[PDB]
């Protein structure tokens, strides 16, 4: 297992200096604390100079292991299940741009809120539309790998559990799509988290950690010990990525606390 | 990767019944032999009931992966680099209609001979005119995807190689335009075909196969083995479309032979 830090960045639209500044500060932080990679999230990759980002990654010996896409939905309203097929097309086109960037870094592409919500429709129709969009994305890309992240009931009504995601994976039937499980979201939606992760097994491609209050791991009451024992049991050997609020004490303190908590869980395992 | 068959169809403006007949027979042939999709070519799409075509495609479970446009040039003289701006505009408008049809099917639009030739002008003038027309097409259409096909020296003096196409793609700067490579044409124009395909990489959007004599693959001396080795190595998961002379022994026999040859190289 390896440790990664999610870095928050300003949208480059907007303030290209702030994006660059945020990225460098975040990557320098991750390196100093001991993280082996970083994870980023961008709304629209078309407005970022990724050649410069690659140079920074090389300078710091810090790979980018995953790219989040959620702001495409939250800011731009793009959804892979949008009832308007024009917007569904634009969503697919946006995510293809994320895969172009992911290809530069060997990064996973995260399918979170960009999948969209039921919007008054049946779960069945929403799921069908989603599977169609993912199959289009797989037809459109030769190398991209995607991870579906179940999210809690307040963020979406579509794919709330690991089981929800596993059902979809079986219908997509491609090893280029897997699961991203998140402990903050699982703390709400999963009955028995170790059992949920065993059911995922080989399909668990990426992992997000934050405590029960979404603070740095160690600062709530989530049982990480049981989770890491299970990760060892299923042979999980990819990234454990810290995606938490900058609490307690700000972005730097949170990243350091998180690292110390996770390192102790991992090394004694 | 997936196998498709190019099927030839009469011009519907001249005989709409023959177009439908040719299309049905071609699509039934493809399904029977085991092709996963078909590719067609029409001079003018605005003359055909595409709604009926969609039903036929649906009823046969047989997608249309690409629409050819070359007859717009050969028959109607429409060119995306025509020196006459009025004709060039009509060429752009024709291809926009091709993209409407392609949109129904999620298909690619092929930019082959419709791009036109140098016609006494510099390569550079011809190229900038082409780039202008392609950018206009990208403005006029929202989701359409185009594939530029390099063609041999006897068919055109504009874009003869994959490397020339790559250079022009960089100047257009849109992932809605990529490359269609054809083995018959590459057999003449490419120095080293596997190296050319690797340089194309993810920008290789579509692929045409015919043997060295343009007969069914397996009936000439072209090295398909090395081509398919390379396509596997670069992770090609798009279409390989048979576009060959109806030889040997007719359209059906050619389609059968090509499929047998290619299926073998794909599975292994
Ligand atoms: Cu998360
Ligand atoms: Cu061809």
């Amino acid at each position: 297992m390896k440790l990664s830090l999610v870095i928050s960045t300003s949208d480059a639209a907007f303030d290209a200096l702030a994006f660059k500044g945020d990225l460098r500060k975040g990557m320098e932080l991750a390196k100093r604390v001991g993280y082996q990679a970083v994870e980023i999230a961008v709304r629209d990759p078309s407005i970022v100079d990724w050649n410069e980002v690659k140079i920074l990654s090389e300078e710091l010996n810090l790979p980018i292991c995953a790219i989040g896409t959620g702001q495409a939905y939250l800011a731009d309203g793009l959804s892979l299940t949008h009832p308007n097929d024009e917007i569904r097309k634009k969503a697919i086109e946006r995510v293809v741009k994320h895969t172009e960037v992911a290809g530069m870094f060997g990064a996973l592409v995260i399918i979170g809120l960009v999948r969209g919500r039921r919007e008054g429709r049946s779960y069945e129709e929403t799921e069908e539309l989603f599977i169609e969009s993912m199959k289009r994305l797989l037809e459109l890309t030769e190398h991209a790998k995607f991870v579906i992240e179940p999210l809690n009931r307040y963020e979406t009504d579509f794919i709330n559990t690991i089981d929800d995601a596993l059902r979809i994976l079986r219908k997509i039937n491609s090893n280029r799509v897997g699961i991203l499980a998140d402990t903050f979201h699982m703390n709400i939606e999963e009955v028995n988290i170790p059992e949920s992760l065993k059911r995922a097994g080989e399909k668990l491609y990426h992992f997000h950690v934050a405590d029960s209050n979404r603070w740095a791991p160690g600062c709530g009451h989530f049982d990480f010990r049981s989770v890491f024992n299970t990760l060892k049991e299923i042979g999980y050997n990819r990234y454990v990525s810290v995606e938490c609020l900058p609490l307690p004490g700000g972005m730097e303190e949170a990243a350091e606390i998180a690292f110390k908590t996770l390192k102790e869980l991992i090394i004694k395992l």
